[PDB]
């Protein structure tokens, strides 16, 4: 990483705080840059979810995972969930994604409700695995809740056999007054929906996914405890990457917890911790951990840095760990504070390999919490932070939850157009790819080498218009 | 204290411009640290409460005394006053709780218990939040019994019968997280302060037989000669009782202090909370940068320096005690809370809030009387706002505490005086603070 | 009955236009005041929940129903539900109250609001029928949605058996941490839920039960389409009392209504259309109807007036049609409008037999919408008009899509309003608390010992402008 | 009372719903017109304070005493509360006013707090009984106790301040006396008991044995008795009323709230000299809501009273008092006194604490007596119980003490006579015409 001449400011940097400078570039399209990841991830777009209960669930990990990207899996999650989720998720098809299903003794109430868990806008009417007809949220509008899709199914919607093209489901969609087109497997049950757009991103972008061609996912663990017999059966789960998760890093017990799996051999990459120093970052790996999480305070649900002081702006943290993984033969993580694509590019061009995304995908229709709204009837989803579940560990519950971390709650508001986190995807893939063609980067590799930055004050970045 | 490379400001720094950096650590949990100080005050939490009339009473002296802090009470109160005070924090229980009580709502709110005791010649008739209905339970019984009996408040009885005090759950469960600061006779500590004019070595003198268990000398301007003689006649007594002494910024005005007698040095100059010193004068300097030198001045003579100033957030606490202070001082944050003297006000949002005053002229230097009397420094005043659910300071004191705990976890120290040593810090820029989530 | 002198208005009257005057009264208390009704639907007090869907449930049905009310279902609901509410309903005990249920893999999420289900203000954990756990709706705060039951659910609560006399349980729950009381079968399993002010509400509410002791319930029908096959069905699914709805009761389509459904004997109480008026009182008692329901745009869910101008003021309309049914020797139900127990009360004193409440009761738990929450998260649900299913349409069967979508743009659309719970108190029992207690105090105001008595020796007067602006909102 | 000629509405009438007809009146000045009352409470002024515990104390009590009014102290009061209460009341002094106590330790802000429970503005720092100084709103003037108030007067003309604190013979302070505090001494007319003290009266429900306590409530130094529930005409009052009777206990024997005739009757026939007349005009009153029971307060004061003094009796006006005009308007329609409720818990005398509002103006809060009022074993009852009502009664920003609302009150009243032509409260009943208006006649004026 270079730094404009004359730039060699007194402070540590924030994403905010600095900015790209666009360099000679040979890269005709964006479409011609290569997003995927050297990590071993396996994520062919530079983006993670992070492990929270109210941004990773089985619906974000499979929508995310088609899209290319890779969904952790929060941690102190049952072990018969934890390997319910994963089985749920590689049975997934690549392209055709599942619909919310319904049954028609139903209330619409019922149906209104599930139909915002996805972003396909519709939902299917299914008797045993075979879809009956469809459901509109236009068609739920003005009628009786408690009647059960008495009159509201069309039973009429244009259907195409599985593994068809997507261009050419693209096609039967044109001229259709449903966006949805139901996909059946050939003995006639339901394989899933693909939307015209869903069909577009099918070119797009690249699904993540195993040696069977089968949707990744992973899975968080703490340090308290037995870790070794806690990773052990979450490697059998079929987890595909694992992720040792702390607040603090930096740790005789979190090192400990790496040395304890990795003693296991289980052959999975080993994600370690929260450290945002080059000396924490240098004994993770050495504690057997390949790639390592950095961070502390950037987090949206973090209160840290205003209870505890301590912290570092996360451009500087990032820039300096993955110079010590690059050394040792490893990779970083950007974890926590990304409010706008202009973070996860920045990360990237600071080195990180892949950036840990948070909260702001719990303002999306796939997050596990409950839609809400407004009296303005603007829609919402209630971000919270994991806690407790990332620090270390009747009358005990309540002295010791006096001192511990509150779970920290903030409003995530819905682009009341797109709503779906695909759409995010699709905000923050675009960006990140005319970084790489303003740097003249073919692929992330060369993003982080060719890139030139500088930095500036608090009227540089007032600059510009504020997104949507 | 260590810096990070290249971040040698161009500016002074203040609690905001800073941030602490992690490392390895050994240390678990926030439970294995140890808080007490180690500067002679007594307090086995690293917080002192402000010499502000609009913050120390005597309500707020036994509340924040009993969780381990101590309460320096204000200038121009008559010993008469400051002696009864005294007596009043010196006759508390360590465990139980004082209620508020009156013979058969603002009056409710003057503490963090949420109800109050009606009570008959010492024998309580009952609870305002109902005469056998509520709990009650003598005194001697331990809080963990008390908590389980609750299963949100006891009413203690001394073995007369005649009301001891009250235990709420959280007071039940704070009994055995934070231990009391107590004199050598087991009753809370408390200390009380005196001005540089007239004659201090009486008013002193007086207030060690007033039950004082520490002094403060306080003054506007702490470096200066009337000052430096008004030390020198304190520790001429020598009364026994730790010295803290003035408000300086400077490295050799804390070392001059501490050579005219006194063991500890108060250190900020203008970022204030009821202070207008910094827009009327101008004269100050950014806190951190302030105690960063003070500290490191006292500590190559073996004295100890107060934090005093400025602290908004916990964070500013972990900051000080970080910057090598023994103990920080907080004026205007605690005047946000139910136990400070002003009673408690509402406001537009349903939010509530208590209007805190300044010391102003009290800290300073009948023609005479209105004459200098129209230079006075007027009416200081802010909002400070109460959390909505829980306004007790022991919330604001489970805050501090719980943030500066889990500093020395981050850090890898096990107590106050290895966080100074073990610690690294760095410079960050605007929207570096900005990182986080705010608190409520 | 009769008015102050010098009071006939030039105008019909409301419920805010009239008052009760005092009047000498030997009765000591409330609670001596007997709030049973002569019009045989067999409630011990006079509530009756409105048919429509945002009101009446499975749950309103046997919570209203063990207290003393009825409770109607609406319209054109499947015969399969209405057969599956009757047998839940009529298998529920009469004391002890069917709980909220969980399992220890339960999300917090699922568990918070499935507890809001009841009025409870607990969940009790199950395992293999055999209670385990109980969740508070305090036991969930500042912990993960997600977390599973395990690491929340208390063990440690008061027991009982089945069957047990309510004075009991209620001096166990004295000194008990949770004001639930969980009741079990000598053989382990599950029986239900009894709570203090339940216990109270025992000793004080009287059951409505049937001929067997189950708890009562009846059932709604329009007068389109076949009724007398639709009412021969729900007479027997069970239903304890029927109800011949419609928008408008005094044209000829009700009147065949009843006279098909009285023709086929079902030995049930019969409730007719809505009608404001004397002659339409009579016209549907004449046809069969042992009960006549009242109200022409006092629904609160009801746009009639803003659209056609067609309505009655409810107590003027009231005060004339049971007049006009007790010379038949028949009843009035009271139908729309209540926001407070005035209502209920200044019904009664019109003469109706039994008051029937709507919307005001979407606001509770009981209510089968689901809960919501709004800017200030204050507690509140949403009530619905049932439109079109109370209107009359003409032969449908066999149509086309422009005649359905013909006949569909000049049909009455569903209206909506928010209904706030009361964030300290939500269930509908605390309405009924609130209602009865204003009620019977009515009663002692008036000096009446019953509900019949009310109605003969009430005294009543008109109001004009400030007059109802007088006392507390 | 006859209305105008051509007004017989359909509707009964409340305070809003009427007007009074001014006539010619030989009648110069307000203070030509005596505004004592005829009942045998011994109130000089039309005023009575309604029993609630949000509106009277000791503090109060002391405050109307002076000023020519009578406090009910509310029932169900420990009989050990009403004894204190009144040994307060009846320790006070007739024309000095009793001061807020301060002492040099004390804070800049707390002064301010208890500032407020009184109307002086100022307080009296005090050491071991001698004032030192004192404190105004944002050194002192000494007058020995029982001086001239006209005297006192011309001494704080003189003075930068408006307050006087008067000091006993022998040193220190009995209390002080204000500017307007010595004007309305040369106004107002201490109400007193037979001792030559303020006057005091207390309230008993009809529950349980009323003989008993309303012997226990005489004994302790109540001048008047009052027996108060929420339905007067009940056969439980009948008893309630003949019981206190039978005891003759020598006092003033007001009884229950009736809106009709036939209670006032029955009540006075029982032995009640005054019928307290209400049902649902109070602010506190959630009873028309709950029950529908009620009616308007004008119409119920006029039949009421009419019926009384038919029989020799008199009426209290209870309930739905805003404005001043609701005064006049219940000693119009015949009522003896006038009982006022709520709007006295929005002064600084109210036992009630002061808090602040949005927009940082004073204000007090009122709640409602509830089941007091009305006629294992407790919860049951206590879940039918009627939940206390809450309002919220905003000061007058300048005058906020209880006395500038007896000015207002009392100049109201006064001024009314005049435009009748009545010198007195009964010429006031007999003289006055009346008329009906709509909401628009309402709306006139400045309010
Ligand atoms: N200290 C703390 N960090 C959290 C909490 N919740 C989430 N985080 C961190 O914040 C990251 C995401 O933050 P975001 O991207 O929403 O700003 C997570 O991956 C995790 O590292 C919390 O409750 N406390
Ligand atoms: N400079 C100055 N400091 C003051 C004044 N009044 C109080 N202080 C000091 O302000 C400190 C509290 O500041 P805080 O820590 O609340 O920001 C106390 O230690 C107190 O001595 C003042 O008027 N001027
Ligand atoms: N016109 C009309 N009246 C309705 C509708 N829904 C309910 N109602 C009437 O309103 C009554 C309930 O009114 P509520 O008691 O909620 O104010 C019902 O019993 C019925 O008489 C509707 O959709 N349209
Ligand atoms: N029913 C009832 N009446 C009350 C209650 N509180 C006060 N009142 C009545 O209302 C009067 C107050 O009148 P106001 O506040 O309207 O001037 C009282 O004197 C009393 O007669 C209450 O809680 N319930």
């Amino acid at each position: 990483v270079r730094f404009l001449d004359g730039h060699t400011p007194a402070y540590d940097l924030t994403y905010n705080d600095v900015f790209v400078v666009p360099g000679r570039s040979d890269v005709a399209s964006r479409f011609d840059v290569d997003l995927s990841t050297v990590d071993g991830s396996g994520t062919t777009i530079p983006v993670v979810v992070a492990n929270m209960t109210a941004v990773a669930g089985r619906r974000m990990a499979e929508t995310v995972a088609r899209r290319g990207g890779i969904v952790v899996l929060p941690q102190d999650l049952p072990i018969t969930a934890v390997s319910e989720t994963v089985d749920f998720v590689k049975s997934r098809d690549l392209v055709v994604d599942t619909p919310v299903t319904l049954s028609p003794e139903d209330s619409v109430s019922d149906a209104n409700a599930l139909l915002h868990k996805r972003a396909h806008g519709a939902a299917v009417v299914v008797f045993e695995g075979r879809p009956i007809g469809l459901v509109t949220e236009a068609n739920c509008a003005g009628v009786d809740r408690f009647a059960r899709v008495r009159d509201i199914a069309l039973s009429d919607f244009v259907t195409a056999p599985v593994g068809t093209d997507p261009r050419e489901v693209f096609d039967l969609l044109e001229h259709a007054p449903i966006d949805v087109a139901v996909m059946t497997a050939p003995d006639g049950t339901l394989a899933g929906v693909l939307t015209r757009t869903g069909a577009i991103r099918a070119g797009i972008y690249t699904p993540a996914v195993d040696a069977k061609g089968r949707l990744r996912i992973a899975a968080a663990v703490g340090i308290n405890g037995d870790v070794g017999a806690k990773a052990q059966a979450l490697a059998e789960a079929g987890a595909d990457l694992l992720v040792i998760d702390t607040a603090h890093g930096h740790q005789a017990k979190m090192l400990d917890a790496i040395k304890a799996v990795a003693s296991l051999d289980l052959g999975l990459p080993l994600v370690a911790g929260n450290v945002v120093s080059a000396e924490g970052t240098r004994d993770l790996i050495e504690a057997g951990a390949s790639i390592v999480k950095v961070g502390v305070g950037p987090g949206a649900m973090c209160t840290t840095r205003m209870m505890t002081g301590v912290g570092r702006p996360q451009f500087s943290a990032v820039v300096e760990c993955a110079a010590a993984a690059r050394q040792l033969g490893g990779h970083v993580w950007a974890d926590g504070g990304v409010r706008h694509p202009r973070d996860v590019a920045l990360a990237l061009a600071a080195g990180a390999s892949n950036v840990m995304i948070g909260s702001w995908f719990a303002g999306t229709y796939e997050s596990p919490g409950d839609l809400l709204f407004d009296r303005d009837d603007r829609p919402y989803k209630e971000s919270y932070g994991m806690a407790s579940k990332r620090a270390v560990a009747s009358f005990d519950r309540a002295r010791k939850g006096l001192f511990e971390e509150g779970i920290s709650t903030s409003r995530m508001s819905l682009d009341p157009a797109r709503g779906g986190v695909e759409d995010l995807l699709d905000h923050i893939t675009s960006g990140v790819r005319s970084t790489c063609t303003y740097v003249g980067a073919a692929n992330l590799p060369e993003l982080h080498e060719k890139v030139v930055l500088g930095v500036q004050s608090a009227a540089g970045f007032a600059e510009g218009h504020p997104l949507p």
